[PDB]
C-alpha cells in the first residue's frame, strides 16, 4: 500500500554509505522510491557549527541526480528550528495517508534511538529499517527492521576530516560531490 | 626504498573492496604503486570451480584500466599448479631485489594465515598489510602492519550469488565489469 523510504541525514557531506543504504533497501524492501530528507538544524547536534542549508542541499542534489530512484524532501528546510523526526513524520503522515513510511538508518542511529524526541509516538507513524555500520551494532529494545547489507564504514566526519589533511576521498563519494567541495574549498578542501 | 604493495587475489569478480583497499594502502603507506596478483589456481580453494584465467584477467584488467597506480603481475598465471604465495615471492624478491614488498590482505586472509604454506619463510619475503573487514577481526600472531581503512564487506560470492538471484549490485564493482559479466553470462548473469 505505497511503500516508500525515508533516509533522513545532514548529509555533509553525502557520501556512498548514504547512496548505498538507500539503494540496498529500495530493493531488499520493494518500495516504489527514496526520499532524502535533509534536516535544517540537526536536532541532536543543535550546538555544532555545520555547512550552511544552501550548500548542504546542493551537494545533495548533485549525489541524487541521475538516480531515478531517488528524490529530495523539503519538509524540514520549509520551517523553522530543530528539525526532530517526530514533527516532520506527524505532517508527512497527514499528507500522504495511504503511504507506509520505511526510516532509514545506520547502526549508529539505531543505538541512538531512545534519545530521540517521541520516539514512542514516532513509533506508530513509521517503520524503521535498520542497516548495519562498522563500530555499531542493530542493538535495540524498539521493533526494528533489519536489512542485510554489505557494510561501508564510510563516514562524513572521516570526509571532512579527509579532505581538511588533504588526505584520499576516492571511491568515497560521487566525483560530482568531490567537485563541488573542492571548487568552494569546504572542509579546508 | 622501493615500497610496493602487492594484492593477490582470484578476483571472481573483482570489485569496489579491492580498489578502496589497494588506493588506501597506497596513500597510507606512501607506495610507489600496487600490483593486482590474480592467482591461477586459488592455493587454498584448489577444488573450487571457479572462472576461467582468462575471463577473470579480462574483468581485472577492466577494473585497473584506468587507474594509473594499478597494474597487473602475471607471475602466477605464468607457471603450473596451486599458486601458493610463498613460491610467488620467492621469485619476485629475486627478480626485483631493491624492492620491499608489502602483501596487502583483508581480515579474512589475516585470520587464515596459520593455514598459509611456509608462513614464516614468507613472513621474511614481505611485509603483511591487513586491512579490516566486516565479520572478520585483525587478530593474528603473525607480525602485521594494520592500516585503518573505511571497512566495506563487500564480497565476490555475494557479487555471484547477487548475479544469480538477480539482485541489485549497484555501487558495489565498476561499471564496465558489471557491463563484462552480464555480456558473458557470468554467475547466471
Ligand atoms: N557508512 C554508513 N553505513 C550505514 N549507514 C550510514 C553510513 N553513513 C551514514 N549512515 C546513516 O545515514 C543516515 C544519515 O547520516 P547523517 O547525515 O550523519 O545524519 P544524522 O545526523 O545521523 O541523522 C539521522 C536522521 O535521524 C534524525 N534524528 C537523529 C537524532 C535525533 C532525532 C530526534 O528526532 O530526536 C532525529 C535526523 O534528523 C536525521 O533525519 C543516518 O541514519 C546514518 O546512520
Ligand atoms: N570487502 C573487502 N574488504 C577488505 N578486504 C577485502 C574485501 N574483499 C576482498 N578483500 C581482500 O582482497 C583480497 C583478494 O580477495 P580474493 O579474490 O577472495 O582472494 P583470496 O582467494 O582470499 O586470496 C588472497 C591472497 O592470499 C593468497 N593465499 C591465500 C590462502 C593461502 C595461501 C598460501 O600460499 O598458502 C595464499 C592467495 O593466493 C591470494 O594471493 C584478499 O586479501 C581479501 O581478504
Amino acid at each position: 500500500m505505497r511503500k516508500i523510504g525515508i533516509i533522513g541525514g545532514t548529509f555533509d557531506p553525502p557520501h556512498y554509505g548514504h547512496l548505498l543504504i538507500a539503494n540496498e533497501v529500495y530493493h531488499a524492501l520493494n518500495l516504489e522510491e527514496v526520499w532524502f530528507l535533509p534536516n535544517q538544524i540537526p536536532p541532536h547536534k543543535q550546538g555544532r557549527n555545520i555547512t550552511s542549508v544552501e550548500s548542504r542541499l546542493q551537494m545533495l542534489e548533485l549525489a541524487t541526480e541521475a538516480e531515478e530512484h531517488f528524490s529530495i524532501c523539503l519538509e524540514e528546510l520549509s520551517r523553522k528550528g530543530p528539525s526532530y523526526t517526530y514533527d516532520t513524520m506527524l505532517q508527512l503522515t497527514k499528507k500522504y495517508p495511504d503511504v507506509q513510511f520505511h526510516f532509514i538508518i545506520g547502526g549508529d542511529m539505531v543505538e541512538y534511538l531512545p534519545k530521540w524526541y517521541n520516539i514512542e509516538a514516532l513509533l506508530d507513524l513509521v517503520t524503521f529499517v535498520g542497516v548495519a555500520r562498522p563500530g555499531y551494532k542493530l542493538r535495540t529494545p524498539y521493533p526494528i527492521t533489519t536489512v542485510e547489507i554489505p557494510e561501508f564504514a564510510v563516514s562524513s566526519s572521516l570526509l571532512r576530516e579527509r579532505y581538511k589533511e588533504k588526505k584520499t576521498c576516492k571511491y568515497l563519494l560521487p566525483e560530482k560531490v568531490q567537485v563541488y567541495i573542492e571548487r568552494n574549498g569546504l572542509y579546508e578542501s
